[PDB]
């Protein structure tokens, strides 16, 4: 029964995240947008033989119609990396993209969760916070940072490592989402897995540097789409599985957040028919954790503020 | 248990149709090919929280490892309709490639399912065949041409025309894959739906150039690719799981055929351990449909001879 | 102070031929069309410190705009080929493309000196002049079929072997502009030079299948792009001068001749104030070369019914 | 006879700048230099009817023989901005692009000019530098900062609004090339001309802006492509002119200099057969130019800091 809005269909992400929501039986409605390409992609995903009836939307004009009775929006539009470049090197394009598009959501879709893919998730999150503000609908308990391609390359990763079935795994993985902050809370892995510190302190680089690993493999070609299109269909199917009143429904995201000195942060979270209906905080955690915690701080505070900084200058 | 390869991964049909296949429980190993960019298609998936192994190859020397004891292998490789071609100018470009290609896997993986999705099918499975003929390991109840997506949009469509869920709807179609080569059996839909003849006919045009529909809405930026993806994950899966012993698995697909005139022939396919289990030949049709069929066999063969005729030339 | 209008100049082609006609000061003002991304290439040509005024113009409604009082319009709009196919595969796209633009030509300006790059020319003459007869506009000296790239090239492949500069030399070019329909008159090159059989069956070969080996090279990526800007803008200068009033302007060209039982040719024309001013036919020619003239008259015919009758269907 | 090498040929500034290199006879040999494409833009050259010798080369294993007995290297090798983003957003991917191949240009033609396209170019010229010192064969007088482009838009800009033909206006534009620190010296300009402050200070603003509005006019479609092929075929031209002994050749360009406090800046160059011959300097200019040039050096400052900082970490 619910109605399901992708705001940069035509992306690397977007087309694949279309796919898997149009095969879902949990979305009954798929509304497309971008800049470019979307009625093409609309036709395409029209003949899957799924009941979501699917439609394109093209250029600002027709954002409106799009997001008419969404109950939730996802946003990969955006603009990705090339080798070298930081997460925050895209931070002065998507921004501006974050703003308009989140803007519209706000006007025409306000009750609507709101699920930010484009990078930087630190800063994009805020912008995000503060243009609902800025129109007078701000709910925290409704905008998500979509981590979760970081959670499942922790579970692919552990999996590998000790023989296990990865479908069997679940990392919690915290704070936020670019390098030193993006924090695998191993010692909280189900099921228990011990390593030495040795093996740890690589895994533990491995998942913050996962996203650059691509990145390189690919060339120039972009960064993380398939993968990341199966992490924001996940994500998504969390929270319309919550909203549809699923019980134990546990996903971590960055959101709003009491559980530190930062006011944006990602745990684990009890989704429910809220959005967010329990934050679980970062529970019982080990003194390499606890010292990652503490480094990532500083970095959050800066991209947090530069995001509430942008959003003052519109 | 299933190892699949893709050949042409790394393109608008085989980035997504390798992401369907990576999420699949059915398949434990997923070999990907191309000529380029296959490394970090291979790295992106391989994040993908699900037990396949996922392995790229680049260039013809890696080819064979690509091939080497895979049970399916899916080839989407093939240049891409612009709007005005017919999928028979396409043929020149995707002959070599299809030759290519299916000489390596009669070479290499010569027991396994060979599905093409390159176009034009009514020519490229000739070509596949003929191919196999000339290494001595052709065994016609293991080459499909794939048809799935002509079901996929008659489902839909009809669906949506009488309001029914498109998951309990089921259109054989039968002859070729390019315009009234397409023929719609709908007097054999389950359930059974009466038409008044104007819909009936408008119906059964709109199946036929569903495909250049969708190039015509893509302007120039290719043909149908999400939705070719769903149709041959779909032809894949059910090829599986007959593989795996479970009966009563039907599907329509361009095969080696005696049911008409034509030497190949899409009709309804009983599929078991072997592939093939029994053609269900075309069955009772009406009038309407019988003439579709005298229509087709003209414009059939002569796709078949130009298939034919190309791996003759050599 | 010419001005030309060049339909399709986002393309592989139009880019720099836009590029070479906005570096000439032959051009007072530049119009741009096509239907993708004119926007940016016409701002980006603007920015050029020559005279010429650059303007460009987006999709069908403001093609008439662009049009309006040009004296001379380039058509490199169309499709190109991929390996392995043949000019004739790219008919139905290129001909339905032609065929809109050219009727444009003749409401909006029927004056205008009509160059046409889109392949095949063999046919696509014909069609612009039979969509001209349509508008009771036709007049058959302004209609150019641009065969100039094979001029081109046969100087370059001359000039190789006979370490000359290339600047001097002129070898004429008749027939049309595809394989064997392709004529280099060598015997009437000037300088003079002197082959062996065998040097001038492989440099004749090398000439006819240029096209082919470079669309061999680019292995996907296209057709010739730079090198047909370079014979464009050329063949646009030539015709222009003339216009100016230029004595003596010699170019050969594809256009309506009565030269042979061929309705549409390419000899040496000398071109004038109003078009053609003479066309200076054949000539002497060899044995050699006698041979391949009529092995070529059949193939050229095909070609001209072809698009003949395509315009009938409209 | 001058040989020429472009490293970034098959880009969108390289093709059309190999283009107009090759059509010009003071170039003899035209070897192309990319990591893809390379061979097909080089077949494509290879037919036009000039001198040049063109070569084709891909990969960082033929990059040494791209580079051998070279006397110019243009390096547009590099990555494009997107709408939003800053020339600077570049700099940790095209840092890595031009300190590789400044790398093997101090190996394998030490003595040749490099003329460095790559953007921010206020940070590449500095790796060039820098390069050049590590590998002992650094010449101030040969290294270039391309801003050519800029002097070119001051001189279409004023043409246009005092109706005077561009081809006879010359613009001195200083500094560097990114945003404020492009100091076009109007007070400078031939013929001379006044403004009042408030044409003056928009003209300012639009020449210091204009590579962010073809990016904005282009939508995310790339920079400008066409105006830089011209721009710096421009440059190469005087460059080599010079090279053959002509006189009162002079060009603006980024290089070493003690003219300000900065160690790289851009003035007027008298250019001969070594390269640099004479900094002509700033010259006398007004009060509102003196300020920018106050203003501006705060930011060459730390773009040549980022740029040496970036040597230090190889
Ligand atoms: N949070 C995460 O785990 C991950 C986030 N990303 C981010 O996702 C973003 C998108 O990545 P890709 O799809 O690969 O990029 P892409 O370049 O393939 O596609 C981006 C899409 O955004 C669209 N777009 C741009 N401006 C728009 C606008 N104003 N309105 C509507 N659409 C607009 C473009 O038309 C294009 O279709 C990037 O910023 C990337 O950094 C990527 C991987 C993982
Ligand atoms: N049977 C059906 O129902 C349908 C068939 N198709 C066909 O599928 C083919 C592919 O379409 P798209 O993926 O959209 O095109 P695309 O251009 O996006 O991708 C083509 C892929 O084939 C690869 N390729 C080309 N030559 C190759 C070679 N020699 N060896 C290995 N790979 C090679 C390319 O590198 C690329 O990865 C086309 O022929 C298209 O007409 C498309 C839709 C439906
Ligand atoms: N006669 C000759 O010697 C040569 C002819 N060609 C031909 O030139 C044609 C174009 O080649 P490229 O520029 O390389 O192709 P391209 O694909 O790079 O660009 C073609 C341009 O035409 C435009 N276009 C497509 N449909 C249009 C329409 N309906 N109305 C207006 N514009 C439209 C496209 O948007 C694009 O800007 C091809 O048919 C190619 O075979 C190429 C080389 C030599
Ligand atoms: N200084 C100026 O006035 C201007 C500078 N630019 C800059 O020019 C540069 C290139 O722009 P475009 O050609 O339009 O972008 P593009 O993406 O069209 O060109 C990229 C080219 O660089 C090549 N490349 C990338 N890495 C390479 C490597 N490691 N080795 C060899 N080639 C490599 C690519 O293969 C491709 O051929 C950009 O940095 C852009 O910001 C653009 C306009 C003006
Ligand atoms: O790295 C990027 O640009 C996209 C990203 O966040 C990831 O892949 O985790
Ligand atoms: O039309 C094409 O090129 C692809 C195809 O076969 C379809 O969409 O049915
Ligand atoms: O091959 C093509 O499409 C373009 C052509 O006619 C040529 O390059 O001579
Ligand atoms: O803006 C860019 O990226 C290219 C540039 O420097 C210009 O056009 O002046």
């Amino acid at each position: 029964n619910a109605k399901v809005a992708v705001l940069g269909a035509s992306g690397g992400i977007g087309q694949p995240l279309s796919l898997l929501l149009k095969n879902s039986p949990l979305v009954s409605r798929l509304t497309l947008y971008d800049i470019a390409h979307t009625p093409g992609v609309a036709a395409d995903l029209s003949h899957i033989e799924t009941k979501a009836a699917v439609k394109g939307y093209l250029g600002p004009e027709q954002l409106p119609d799009c997001l008419k009775g969404c109950d939730v929006v996802v946003i990969p539009a955006g603009v990705p990396r090339k080798p070298g470049m930081t997460r925050d090197d895209l931070f002065n394009t998507n921004a501006t993209i974050v703003a308009t598009l989140t803007a519209a959501c706000a006007q025409h879709c306000p009750e609507a969760m709101i699920c930010v893919i484009a990078n930087p998730v630190n800063s994009t999150i805020p912008i995000t916070a503060e243009v609902f503000k800025k129109h007078g609908v701000y709910n925290p308990n409704k905008i998500f940072g979509v981590t979760t391609l970081d959670i499942v390359r922790a579970n692919t990763f552990v999996a590998e490592l000790k023989g296990l079935d990865p479908a069997r795994v679940n990392v919690p993985v915290i704070g936020g989402h670019a390098g030193k902050t993006i924090i695998p809370l191993i010692s909280q892995c189900t099921p228990k897995v011990d390593f030495p510190q040795d093996q740890l302190t690589a895994l533990t680089g491995r998942i913050q540097e996962a996203g650059t690993e691509v990145v390189k493999a690919k060339a120039g070609a972009g960064s993380a789409t398939l993968s990341m299109a199966y992490a924001g269909a996940r994500f998504v199917f969390s929270l319309v599985d919550a909203m549809n009143g699923k019980e134990g429904v546990v996903e971590c995201s960055f959101v709003k957040s009491q559980e530190t000195e930062c006011t944006y942060f990602s745990t684990p979270l009890l989704l429910g028919k809220k959005g967010i209906e329990k934050n679980l905080g970062i529970g019982k955690v080990s003194s390499f954790e606890e010292k990652m915690i503490s480094d990532a701080i500083p970095e959050l505070k800066a991209s947090i503020k530069k995001g509430e900084d942008f959003v003052k200058t519109l």
